[PDB]
């Protein structure tokens, strides 16, 4: 569980994230396929574009980002309380997309590169503590959800 405190760290910083939740979302697919190529396997939509700069005018990467954020933020706003949310997120996810948790690692420390990078000012350690926690309850919580479905990723 999260303080009081923690939740408004997290979204503090993520109101930042609101200002600009397109490039906030480019940044950290483009950051997530970087680091991970493997990851734009399990993503056949623009798994072709071949260059940082194709990737930052892709309008269909651009577009998935921001349906991406949009769900974690509407997640995150339920300070733990998102059953509702991340029900659907998990079917999708597991029975569908399949993706692994360590793929869900994987976007997360994105996230956080990004959250560093763009908003180091509101995004010191105790900052980072609090959205690591806030991504972590996630991460177990759609694992869980996973497992009742029957995909043991
Ligand atoms: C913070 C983590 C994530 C969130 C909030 C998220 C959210 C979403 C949302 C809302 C959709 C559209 C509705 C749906 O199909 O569920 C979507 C689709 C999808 N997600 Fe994720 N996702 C996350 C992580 C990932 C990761 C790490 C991958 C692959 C490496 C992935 C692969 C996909 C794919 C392949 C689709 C289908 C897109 C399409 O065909 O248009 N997701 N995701």
């Amino acid at each position: 569980v999260l303080s009081e405190g923690e939740w408004q760290l997290v979204l503090h910083v993520w109101a930042k994230v609101e200002a600009d939740v397109a490039g906030h979302g480019q940044d950290i697919l483009i950051r997530l396929f970087k680091s991970h190529p493997e990851t734009l396997e399990k993503y056949d939509r623009y798994k072709h574009l071949k260059t940082e700069a194709e990737m930052k005018a892709s309008e269909d990467l651009k577009k998935h980002g921001v349906t991406v954020l949009t769900a974690l933020g509407a997640i995150l706003k339920k300070k733990g309380h998102h059953e509702a949310e991340l029900k659907p997120l998990a079917q999708s996810h597991a029975t569908k997309h399949k993706i692994p948790i360590k793929y869900l690692e994987f976007i997360s420390e994105a996230i956080i590169h990004v959250l560093h990078s763009r908003h180091p000012g509101d995004f010191g350690a105790d900052a980072q503590g609090a959205m690591n926690k806030a991504l972590e309850l996630f991460r177990k919580d759609i694992a869980a959800k996973y497992k009742e479905l029957g995909y043991q990723g």
